[PDB]
């Protein structure tokens, strides 16, 4: 047909990355404006994911751990990784809350 992948491509959250690196995450969001943010991959756990956000000038890292099926981070528990992101935009992280996804 078309390009044809474009239909979709498929459907990852708009803000996920896949198994993205610590070095890469840091190099996109140091030239984004604050509150950009991305969902990853764990760095040093397979099948827990991280969200790295653009935060006070520089970038930040917090785990989102799978536990029982669901969505553990700092101490907080939620259904799902949606529901997480959410929550930081209704509410403030540690410096800011979630404004926006990076781009791909």
């Amino acid at each position: 047909g078309s390009s044809g992948s474009s239909g979709m491509a498929e459907a990852a959250a708009p803000w996920y990355h896949g198994p993205l690196s610590r070095t890469d995450a840091e190099n996109s969001l140091l030239r984004m404006p604050e509150g950009t943010f991305l969902v990853r991959d764990s760095t040093s756990s397979p099948g827990d994911y991280v969200l790295s956000c653009s935060e006070n000038g520089k970038v930040t890292h917090y785990k989102l751990s799978a536990e029982e099926g669901k969505i553990r981070i700092d101490t907080h528990l939620f259904d799902n990784l949606d529901a997480a992101i959410t929550f930081y935009m209704e509410h403030e992280l540690e410096y800011s809350s979630l404004k926006q996804p990076l781009q791909r």
